[PDB]
């Protein structure tokens, strides 16, 4: 059947260019919690966040920003498309060009629970 696919589970896969939107985003991101590559894709990250810990994730992306080649890991809290207000954990990798050394952009994963543990 050649209409058959899969695209769980409750992770993604992403990029960021120092730029304030997932300059790409993966179809688990369909999954996950439910937007596109088109409603999380050139879609502001900070706006499109929780009210709180949006600071938190720009803090943490500029400490992978802070230099080119490293990765941080920080739980987040996001809410997609409908209506699903959830965590987030992610892990984000300074990407560099390097052409020129340069910090080109910020590859990255994502993952979510449905709450903290506590």
């Amino acid at each position: 059947n050649s209409g058959e696919i899969n695209v769980k589970p409750t992770e993604f896969i992403t990029r960021f260019a120092v730029n304030g939107k997932f300059v790409y985003v993966d179809q688990r991101a369909t999954a996950i919690l439910g937007y596109l590559p088109q409603e999380l894709l050139g879609t502001s990250c900070y706006e499109y966040f929780h009210q709180d810990d949006h600071n938190n994730l720009t803090d943490k992306h500029k400490a992978v920003l802070q230099s080119k080649e490293k990765i941080l890991t920080d739980s987040y809290k996001f809410r997609a498309k409908d209506g699903s207000f959830v965590t987030l954990k992610s892990q984000w990798f300074s990407f560099t060009n390097p052409d020129t050394k340069e910090l080109e952009y910020i590859v990255s994963v994502n993952t979510l629970v449905l709450g903290h543990s506590e």
